[PDB]
């Protein structure tokens, strides 16, 4: 509700 | 509701 | 509901 | 379920 | 479930 | 759940 | 999402 | 979201 | 979200 | 019961 | 019951 | 009972 | 299941 | 299961 | 489960 | 919901 | 949920 | 939830 | 209900 | 219910 | 109930 | 529901 | 519910 | 609920 997600994994390799 | 998701999984290999 | 999705995966190889 | 979602509701009398 | 959710709600008598 | 989230709720008389 | 509302009621006694 | 209100009731008497 | 309310009940008498 | 109701998933192998 | 309601799993491999 | 409800889970291996 | 009734109501008038 | 139900009113008027 | 009801009301009048 | 499961209702009026 | 799961009413008015 | 779930009533008026 | 099982494995070697 | 059961594995070796 | 158990398991080696 | 009930279950390995 | 009601259950190894 | 209730088991080895 009224809410974000910018990210969740971000994985480098 | 009313929510936002910029991205989930950012994977660089 | 009133929502929006950028993108899930970018997975770049 | 059941329930009221990102809706407006005005009343006058 | 069974709430009122990212409403709004405006009454005048 | 039987809840109230993220509303407003105005009443004048 | 990304609207507007001028009004709903204008009246005039 | 990334909305606006005017306004709801403008009543003159 | 990154929205604004102007007003809801503007009434003179 | 043993549903997916109105939830997401995001499976990346 | 044995369900996922209004949830959001996410699984990288 | 035995579900995930509103909730997020993010597994990495 | 498995079971048995003799009589609900015996209503001698 | 496995029970028995005798008798659940008996009324003698 | 295994039980029994001989009666409930036995009502003689 | 609401239901009658498995269940035995007896009514002398 | 406002239910009669299994069980056993009696009633003599 | 506000329920009967396996009991007994009985009610002689 | 009212049954009998004289045997179910009878296995010689 | 009133049932009985002789045996259920008789095993000679 | 009113039941009878002989046996279950006869094992000779 | 999702039970075993008045059953037997006989296994030989 | 999710029970083993009034049952035998024998294993032989 | 998720109990064993008026059950036999008999385990053998």
């Amino acid at each position: 509700v009224q809410s974000k997600i910018g990210s969740l994994d971000n994985i480098t390799h």
